[PDB]
């Protein structure tokens, strides 16, 4: 059908008309750095004013945890130091067309896990390493997202019980190692590339061993870097076979959380 | 019905008759740490001629990777340097009666779960902290085996990547870290057994994150050491409370495995 579909990230949103599953009218705008509530309110009623009429539902794929209309920050550093927002509630005040919302890597999961050989293919992990690192699990083709919303969070996993701490508090999440921000962080050499590299190919080792994955398809802005999925890669082969797995990186893209949400809050109805 | 149950370990192989539930005829025999092949091969033949006659089916829940009536071992060094034996074959050497094979943590699990308020509970973990350090996932009130049965080998996850070469060849899982194993390879104080529960803090943390688990009962000859659940305990509250979840002892104690390989056999015929 016709889906507006938005795509909350702690640096950019977007936005786009799904329309039988092709995006037509991207838009992205900053994330609100500073007074980010104001900010996010302000948003969405713009964006929604734009597509106005154009839309059968509304489909949100947003950083944090999802659960109840409502995001829960796990790193609020990635929301400018947000702690929780209304999402839904915050739509729901200029459409009253039906809102589905789900975490954004979980929507990219869903979304490139349809091109997968979904017989060959039934325990399958999408990661981004992008502003943070964020996760989707599907097993025995099902998506997996908790009680709570919070399956998936593969970020704020033990990447180093000696690193950073992490913004959610905890010390050495993979996040806090692997990031865009942890990234840039330090820099203010190619050697910082490897060390982010490295924590993600113990995440996958992990999830495969644990999770036993058959796939991995890798996204984000870090992780379509060229040259970031050959150096994961080539971590990855230091590891007994049993931990390999295929990697591949996303090929949705930056499109993934939108088309994911689209076609995640359409086929749950 | 009336089972017969194996619990092989990398230091103790265990064996009764589960009959409606209840375990009868117990024993308990060292698990060879030299000649191997012939000595697994010896041992199931003397416990099958022991129980001779009195079971409709053999249950056996197993240290290592099982796939295919074949045990893989994921740490060598837990079997005494073993890399691979025919499990069911040699079973099936001694009776006619049909054998079911599984992991011995993925059975204790099984068996734990069977134990909790199943509406309130649908994910949740068991993880062994004993020779080695194995876990079983149970998500949406389903056991998780895997295409490959490596599901639940949560304790050759990252503890430090600075840490021991894991047995498995892999540097600084948690087993290497914090295993009976792991233990007594450095003590030839109190220091250690912390060592031991901060990092399987750090794994339940993990767990919690990644997958949403609700519960985690802990076994093993470790884990239901007077006053180690305790020490998890304290760590896990360093942790932001989202990464807390409530901790119990496994209520099978060194049962778990028995039980829950005779019920898991039986109850997917
Ligand atoms: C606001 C927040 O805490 N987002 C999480 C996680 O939900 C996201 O998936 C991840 C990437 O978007 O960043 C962070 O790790
Ligand atoms: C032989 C072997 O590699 N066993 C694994 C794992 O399968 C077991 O569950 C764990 C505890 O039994 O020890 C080891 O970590
Ligand atoms: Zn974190
Ligand atoms: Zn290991």
């Amino acid at each position: 059908m016709r889906c507006l579909a938005l795509d909350i990230g702690g640096t950019k949103i977007a936005a786009a008309i799904v329309k039988n599953g092709e995006i037509e009218q991207r838009q992205q705008i900053h994330t609100p750095r500073e007074n980010v509530v104001e900010g996010m309110h302000q948003a969405l009623g713009k964006l929604l004013a734009d597509y106005e009429g154009q839309f059968d539902y509304v489909a949100v794929a947003s950083t944090g945890i999802i659960n109840n209309g409502i995001l829960s920050a796990l790193n609020p550093k990635n929301l400018g130091g947000l702690a929780e927002f209304p999402l839904k509630a915050s739509i729901a005040k200029h459409t009253d067309k039906p809102i589905g919302l789900l975490n954004d890597a979980q929507a990219a999961t869903y979304a490139e896990y349809q091109l997968q050989n979904f017989e060959q293919v039934s325990n399958f992990v999408f990661i981004t390493v992008s502003t943070g690192v964020g996760g989707g699990i599907v097993l025995n083709q099902i998506l997996q997202t908790g009680s709570r919303g919070i399956a998936g969070h593969i970020g704020h996993t033990l990447a180093d019980p000696n690193g950073a701490i992490c913004g959610c508090g905890r010390r050495g999440c993979v996040e806090a190692i692997a990031s865009g921000r942890a990234i840039e962080a330090v820099s203010s050499a190619t050697a910082l590339v490897e060390r982010s590299a490295k924590a993600i190919a113990n995440l996958i080792a992990d999830l495969v061993i644990s999770l036993d994955i058959q796939k991995i398809a890798i996204g984000g802005s870090v992780g379509l870097a060229e040259g970031y999925l050959s150096l994961v890669e080539k971590y990855l082969q230091d590891f007994p076979s049993i931990y390999c797995c295929e990697i591949e990186t996303a090929k949705f893209g930056q499109d993934a959380g939108l088309i994911g949400a689209a076609y995640w809050v359409k086929d749950v109805l």
